């Protein structure tokens, strides 16, 4: 049946697209019952934004939603994002909540310029800090989330590119991930490393979906483990990791820790050409949560 | 900056969706205007399978038979008829969030969004290529059959696949929106099997463009090829042969980079004969044939 890399459905978030353009700069906007969000920079190198923000009056910001401008109606900021009041409260807002995720969670990215969504990927929050998304000039604004149940959660806006070519943003609550700030200067990508939690994830998936070749009859300490898989520059893994992977763990009957005895084989002799999934290599960007919902086959 | 494997936004697909159920049998549907299209298989039962006969099997149907439900809410089916390997039902309400659209038979070589759904809903969305061999590597389970594959320009939606089955290695079989499969596969249990997968060079070929056009360059070289001596290295290592129409195809993103079409061939023949000696590509250790040329660009440009 395969394992793929899999996005949540958009309709929800591309209901909530808009347009915002203030001057000479247009950006993504996301429209929820009547505030529409988007990056604080839309007003303009280390501008006093706050400043800025006077010389700005509603009219100057125009709100586009399809063939039709929204009416702005108040203007105020939050952190490093621009909360706009509109005359008019989204009829396509899902029920949704701001979250803030932590490092090594992933999400989907709705893609968008002028206000049209132009497609959906799946990304993770890299150790650093940072997400290798894909986007070009003028894709500022387009957001990420997750969906549970029928509750949009969103914890991703986004704001601009790193000299390495990755990307980072804030929550919706204007704060940004990592040490970044909107403004120009040298800041950079720290270090990158894979996500261990995650390696494990997928080792279990495979295993649910009967490709388990790499299973031995060992075992390792938690400490054991950690000292051989950071030479591969792997982050840490921790007991509360170990804790997070307990359902799929008793799914397949198989302990955290003789999962950790493979990956540590894996590591050191590689796979001798051999496939997991179909892949030569161990994908880092599935969670435990991930594993667990395209494996169950959840629905929205 | 950056590259993903990437799907279309899903949303106009979503609002189409819908639930199909004969007996105990239950599948998804395409909901379009006045009519639901679905595998013709969710009438007949287990047994059947072994070879059923669906003319047979469709005469002995009513339109009662077929519960269709959007949501919770039941749709009145007051017509049916089958068109290849698909049931048309014709219901009494049309779909206000039916977006602009049609039916598309794609080639082998060619991408499209397949958006997963299970009990008429949405699960999940991803990027795929229709294989040489006419197979795909889905994510699909039990229950998933009747989601659909498309595309999406500007804002009309191309629908060119509909999932039917899983065959004994695990790829997925379909077909187009008209019901004719892609590839000699039938909807039927038997010993049918995938025939020989071999890599799409065009893509291959579009990827190593678009990793150029993202910094990444080692695997470049000072040589350069002729198609006829590209081919014969390449169809040594179960690559599609490559034709003067798909170098032509290149051709914008070869002027874009500045990187002439058989160079980037050269580059691709030295990769094939050497690996890649540990490295990776777009973060990548093998080379991906599933981006075409049209993908990237959209993505890059």
């Amino acid at each position: 049946s395969g394992f793929r890399k899999m996005a949540f459905p958009s309709g929800k978030v591309e209901g909530c697209m808009v347009q915002v353009t203030c001057g000479t700069t247009t950006l993504n906007g996301l429209w929820l019952d009547d505030t529409v969000y988007c990056p604080r920079h839309v007003i303009c190198l280390n501008p006093n934004y706050e400043d800025l923000l006077i010389r700005k009056s509603n009219h100057s910001f125009l709100v586009q939603a399809g063939n039709v401008q929204l009416r702005v109606i108040g203007h105020s900021m939050q952190n490093c994002l621009l909360r706009l009041k509109v005359d008019t409260s989204n009829p396509k807002t899902p029920k949704y909540k701001f979250v803030r995720i932590q490092p090594g969670q992933t999400f989907s990215v709705l893609a968008c310029y002028n206000g049209s969504p132009s497609g959906v990927y799946q990304c993770a929050m890299r150790p650093n800090h940072t997400i290798k998304g894909s986007f070009l000039n003028g894709s500022c604004g387009s957001v990420g989330f997750n969906i549970d149940y029928d509750c949009v959660s969103f914890c991703y806006m986004h704001h601009m590119e790193l000299p390495t070519g990755v990307h980072a943003g804030t929550d919706l609550e204007g704060k940004f991930y990592g040490p970044f700030v909107d403004r120009q200067t040298a800041q950079a990508a720290g270090t990158d490393t894979t996500i261990t939690l995650n390696v494990l994830a997928w080792l279990y998936a495979a295993v649910i979906n009967g490709d388990r070749w790499f299973l031995n009859r060992f075992t390792t300490t938690l400490n054991d483990f950690n000292l051989v898989a950071m030479k591969y520059n792997y982050e840490p893994l921790t007991q509360d990791h170990v804790d997070i992977l307990g359902p799929l763990s008793a799914q397949t009957g198989i302990a955290v820790l003789d999962m950790c005895a493979a990956l540590k084989e894996l590591l050191q002799n590689g796979m001798n050409g051999r496939t997991i999934l179909g892949s030569t290599i161990l994908e880092d960007e599935f969670t435990p949560f991930d594993v667990v919902r395209q494996c169950s086959g959840v629905t929205f």
